């Protein structure tokens, strides 16, 4: 079956099942378990403690910049809990390494066509 970009953004960010990074070696169990260092070490990737809804709900918050100059990218209201993935020095493909951040931050998410569909991580402030 094919992999639509909302499943693909669900595979990548979402992780409701926890509510905060339970340990240092989350990011190393995560980005495994979603097939993120398949095709390399993902360099870096966040990951997203909150419901689908409110990630999906951001795409009607405030309008911003993409880091990569797109204009469709929305920065959420509040702060969310999340957790930041970054691979180390003693990382080397294919065997991958990270550093896990848990944090509290207002997540900026791209959304298709400007639609309301999250389809691209942009960042965290
Ligand atoms: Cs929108």
């Amino acid at each position: 079956m094919k992999e639509t970009a909302a499943a693909k953004f669900e595979r990548q960010h979402m992780d409701s099942s926890t509510s905060a990074a339970s340990s240092s070696n989350y990011c190393n169990q995560m980005m495994k378990s979603r097939n993120l260092t398949k095709d390399r070490c993902k360099p870096v990737n966040t990951f997203v403690h909150e419901s689908l809804a409110d990630v999906q709900a951001v795409c009607s918050q405030k309008n911003v910049a993409c880091k990569n100059g797109q204009t469709n990218c929305y920065q959420s209201y509040s702060t969310m809990s999340i957790t930041d993935c970054r691979e180390t020095g003693s990382s080397k493909y294919p065997n991958c390494a990270y550093k896990t951040t848990q944090a509290n931050k207002h997540i900026i998410v791209a959304c298709e066509g400007n639609g309301y569909v999250p389809v691209h991580f942009d960042a965290s402030v």
